[PDB]
């Protein structure tokens, strides 16, 4: 029904969520950076949405601008979670000290609904920061949307 927002991180995470860091997520600039530890690697830390807008084989498009302190290549997509399941995303979001933005027109041959129940995770997205940068890094995106044809 309603997607993140054409422009998020423009003030507040607003659901991103970041597991295997240190505490929260950290924003108050523009751009959801969370605190990768060091050592990042086994279970792998990672960052999860969930609330998409996503149905069969659809266009979309998305566009995010990572930056890491290190020269980090994590893995970045999306899927669903909770049947059908189905991912479209699958791509490499490389980091550094410059910017990294992103722009790139998918079709999401999935469907990502959102029902928030036990057996129905629905679908959302899924940053795998884990098993890349050795040393301590991070990652800082910043305004990520992603919808079905809009204007250009």
């Amino acid at each position: 029904a309603s997607p993140i927002g054409e422009g998020t991180f423009d003030d507040g995470p607003e659901g991103w969520v970041a597991y295997g860091t240190d505490g929260p997520l950290d924003t108050s600039t523009g751009a959801l950076c969370v605190a990768v530890p060091a050592g990042s690697a086994q279970y792998g830390v990672g960052v999860v949405l969930n609330g998409v807008a996503i149905e069969e084989g659809t266009t979309y498009t998305l566009r995010y601008t990572a930056t890491a302190s290190t020269d980090v290549t994590v893995r970045a997509l999306v899927g669903q979670n909770g049947a059908p399941y189905g991912t479209v995303l699958d791509t490499s979001p490389a980091l550094t000290s410059e910017p990294r933005q992103v722009t790139e027109t998918f079709t999401a041959s999935a469907t990502y609904p959102a029902t928030p129940a036990a057996d129905d995770p629905e679908g959302q997205i899924a940053f795998q920061l884990g098993g890349f940068s050795a040393d301590a890094w991070t990652l800082c995106l910043d305004d990520v949307a992603l919808d079905s044809e809009v204007e250009l």
